[PDB]
């Protein structure tokens, strides 16, 4: 099994990290958060406001460099350009996977990961990636 793709990273370690997890239930960043939590996945929301607080039962953090748990998949839904800033940071600490917002295309953030080898995935969301096979509860 010498497969070098997201399949091995997702099948090996499943870790989802949320960037900019605030108290805005009227945003796509929230709907995706509680969505991954209910589905039964490890959600690690990190925000400058949740730093030292509890979000939906998940420990909050001011920065991704403050959480002990190693992130495996960075969920960036905040904004388009946000993917770039969140990408460099992830690759810095030693990320493994990167997920952006579905419908958007960022060549800058895409290559920004290739430079390190990180698995960058743009124009794709977990909400639709889950049911893609039919394992949605």
């Amino acid at each position: 099994m010498k497969e070098n793709d997201i399949a091995g990273i997702l099948t090996s370690t499943r870790t989802i990290a949320l960037v900019g997890a605030s108290d805005k239930p009227d945003r796509p960043s929230y709907r995706v958060m509680k969505y991954l939590l209910d589905q039964g996945y490890h959600v690690i929301p990190v925000s400058p406001k949740v730093a030292g607080k509890t979000l939906l039962g998940q420990q909050g953090y001011a920065t991704l460099a403050d959480v002990p748990e190693k992130v495996d998949m960075v969920d960036v839904f905040r904004n388009s350009e946000a993917a770039w800033g969140v990408a460099q940071e992830a690759i810095a600490i030693g990320a493994k996977t990167l997920w952006l917002q579905l419908g958007v295309i960022n060549e800058q953030a895409a290559v920004l990961a290739r430079e390190a080898g990180l698995s960058v995935v743009m124009d794709r969301c977990p909400a639709i990636e889950l049911p893609r096979l039919g394992l949605a509860k």
